[PDB]
């Protein structure tokens, strides 16, 4: 009832993935990015997804209309406070940038309806950072898609110690609606999925630093043993060593107290010499 | 193999019968040890019946399950049950006392160059161990459950454990259709060391009030691809060999903030609820 129309701000993969699913779903989508050419790559390649995935899903005709009709809920625009002048629900979906991240909400909120819902997709900062040159933050909180997002299932939807239960109660809807399993969390950093993995994979690289397995028995214990799809160098590689290195930098430094949060000498080497994993073909494997 | 061809293992539970049923499988001979006549009878129906599932040409078949099923024996006497053994593989009750008895009875009875071996993930083997005479013909064999399913094995050594039988190890878990990893007496090896503290955060998680039990399984299993969640898992497991695990490793690394108690795991415990096993835990079974 209350959301029918919502904007997108960032045409990167996320953002893409984002307004994909909730165009699919109903809703009319604005995705805005300042970079004409990213929005151009990122319409061909939801296009493309649309097209593909609506194979599996009735008649020839009937695939085809379903792929037309998404489509046209999709429009564009090059500009932030335009795109989100008249949204009921606002999903910022730019890099992991926090001072980046605040500049466009300083933007979004000069141009927005006032009753309108603003989110993040971050998992590296806390919601009260990122929230924190807001006016009115009742009305903020997280939406916390995974990538693929038209694959990923899961959802995490986090409340600032802000965010009212009315704004929360509509964030939760939201995600249900784009066809998503919510789980809730409070704004405690790294949520639920990223809190848990991150030191997780820290400890496999003490376990590797100690000299007591090696980095390939490690990973196949903990897929054959655990059953888990990845193990954990191979995970670290497949989020970037990049992304863990900051998240846990991060950590160390705001929670001083919390020993599980340290800097891996191992980590910071690759990192330190661009090995970054699989998005430059070299972290703890080759790709 | 060359050096082993008999094998005995003592304790005919799952993970001991499992073991027996890849080890005839792979052509080793086989005594199964158990001192408990009604729990031989059913590991070798449950092992029988295993084969006969598993091997599903229709005689080419039967004498599959027939050759492979004559390949173990049955005991109820460790000291018979390990007198021409070139392995034993202990595979008893997490008990340390009750451990150590049964090295004590295979030492008084083994061959001069038979191999040792314990399965447990409950305890260091530097403490299994402590009463024998030759530890550098002992290590460890940590299989997973349903052995004839599960391709993980941790193949441990300890200070002594030779590199001669070491090596002997890695290649009888190899030939017994596993993945070796190699690990060291360090505690948790490879698989407890990293589950059983996420497990714990998981539950810290929880305890701090940051989301709710259920919604952390289902962002593990959604989020991370794990086929259960920490606290499922944990059930899994039972929350008295958990609790038990991270107590030793609290009490003997007081100063690692990781292996901190937690007081609803405790409390679970102190209550009987111990998960899967008493069909109650973090859930009801």
């Amino acid at each position: 009832q209350n959301i029918r129309n919502v904007a997108i701000v960032g045409s990167g993969q996320m953002g893409s993935g984002i307004a994909q699913v909730t165009a699919s779903s109903g809703f009319n989508v604005m995705l805005a990015d300042v970079n004409k050419k990213a929005l151009d790559r990122a319409m061909k390649a939801i296009s493309q997804s649309v097209t593909h995935l609506s194979k599996k899903q009735g008649t020839d005709k009937e695939k085809s209309d379903f792929v037309t009709l998404t489509m046209s809920r999709i429009k564009t625009c090059n500009n932030v406070s335009t795109a989100v002048a008249d949204a009921d629900l606002i999903i910022e979906a730019a890099i992991e940038n926090i001072d980046l991240k605040r500049g466009i909400f300083a933007q979004i909120e000069q141009s927005c309806k006032k009753d309108s819902i603003l989110t993040t997709n971050t998992s590296s900062f806390l919601l009260e950072d990122v929230a924190k040159g807001l006016q009115d933050k009742t009305r903020f909180g997280g939406l916390h898609f995974f990538n693929p997002v038209p694959v990923m299932k899961l959802l995490e939807v986090i409340r600032s110690d802000d965010t009212s239960d009315e704004t929360y109660a509509t964030l939760i809807k939201f995600g249900t609606a784009v066809g998503k399993t919510t789980v809730a969390c409070k704004d405690s950093p790294g949520f639920i999925v990223n809190r848990l993995l991150i030191p997780y994979f820290f400890e496999a690289a003490r376990m590797y630093e100690r000299g007591d397995a090696s980095m390939t028995d490690i990973d196949e214990a903990m897929k054959l043993g655990a059953g888990h799809p990845m193990g954990p160098f191979e995970l670290a590689d497949y989020i970037g060593l990049d992304t863990v290195k900051f998240v846990m930098d991060g950590w160390a430094a705001k929670y001083p107290e919390v020993q599980l949060f340290e800097a891996s000498p191992l980590v910071d080497k690759l990192v330190a010499e661009g090995k970054l994993g699989r998005k430059t073909g070299d972290g703890f494997y080759s790709y």
